[PDB]
């Protein structure tokens, strides 16, 4: 069961999500990406419970990530659902910021505002090391 | 002096860039990219004897990674310059296709065309450790 659940978009944030999950293994800690991970079966059912099962929840913020949540309000949304589920299981929450743009929180789902309230890291294209071990800080 | 020079656009190569340069580090290369190894001095001639210093040239197309290139007879864009350096030097040059779409050559300049001629390794984001392996075995 991983430690850690690397939720991203797949359209802007790919190859950071990649990126941090290479850097988060060598420093040893379990990791759940879709291409990785998701294997046979329904994958709503396996994709939830992967987040209800991993401790910390790292949210790739790129930019316009969140753009698809705006107005999902049957939460059909796969970045939406991911985040719900982590809100609602009181996850560690490590939001990663790069070239995100903060929205007004009535612009999203009121499910989801709460999102917006957890302390963000700054992905530094320059000082990517420093921000790596920033990360570690923040897990459990 | 690193085996391996990445050329890439920062705006949209920047992650699969540093991405190519974690992997390359843990199968023993040594790889030059500029947030790592660019240090103090007037960098026009530290790129240019870096590319030169390399065996291998990893050229990151992202999309519209070439677009600036595109009319730069004065050859101020940088990936041009590297480009030109690489070919000028008989380099090992290794095309990282990522959603680039292939211009026709007489939209470049006449010294940057025959990039266009070696052959390309796709970027596959559901088979990233076979795109990795296939790389390595693209290297001298
Ligand atoms: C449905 C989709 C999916 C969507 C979202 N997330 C989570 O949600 C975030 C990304 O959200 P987002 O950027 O908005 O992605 P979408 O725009 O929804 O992608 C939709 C695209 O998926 C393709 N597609 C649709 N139907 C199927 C299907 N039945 N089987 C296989 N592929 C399918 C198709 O190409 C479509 O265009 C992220 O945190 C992630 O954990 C995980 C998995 N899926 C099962 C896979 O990709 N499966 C791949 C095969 O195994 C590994 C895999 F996961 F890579
Ligand atoms: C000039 C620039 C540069 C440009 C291009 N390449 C090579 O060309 C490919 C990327 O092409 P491309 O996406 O089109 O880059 P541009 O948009 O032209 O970058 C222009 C932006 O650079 C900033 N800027 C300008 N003047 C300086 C300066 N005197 N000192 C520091 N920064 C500067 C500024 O922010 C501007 O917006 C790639 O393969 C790479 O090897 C390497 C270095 N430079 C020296 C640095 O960035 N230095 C940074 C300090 O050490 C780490 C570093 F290398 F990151």
């Amino acid at each position: 069961t991983p430690d850690v659940f690397i939720s991203y978009r797949r359209n802007s944030g790919s190859q950071l999500a990649s990126l941090l999950k290479v850097h988060l293994q060598l420093h040893g800690f379990s990791v759940f990406i879709d291409v990785e991970k998701l294997e046979a079966g329904k994958f709503e059912d396996k994709l939830i419970q992967s987040v209800m099962g991993a401790r910390n929840f790292v949210l790739v913020l790129s930019p316009g990530a969140l753009d698809k949540c705006m107005q999902d309000h049957d939460c059909k949304d796969w970045v939406h659902k991911e985040i719900v589920t982590a809100l609602s299981c009181g996850k560690n929450i490590v939001p990663i910021i790069d070239g995100f743009e903060w929205p007004e929180p009535q612009v999203l789902p009121e499910d989801m505002q709460a999102v917006l309230t957890f302390n963000g890291i700054k992905w530094s294209h320059e000082y990517q090391e420093a921000t790596i071990e920033k990360i570690i800080r923040f897990l459990q």
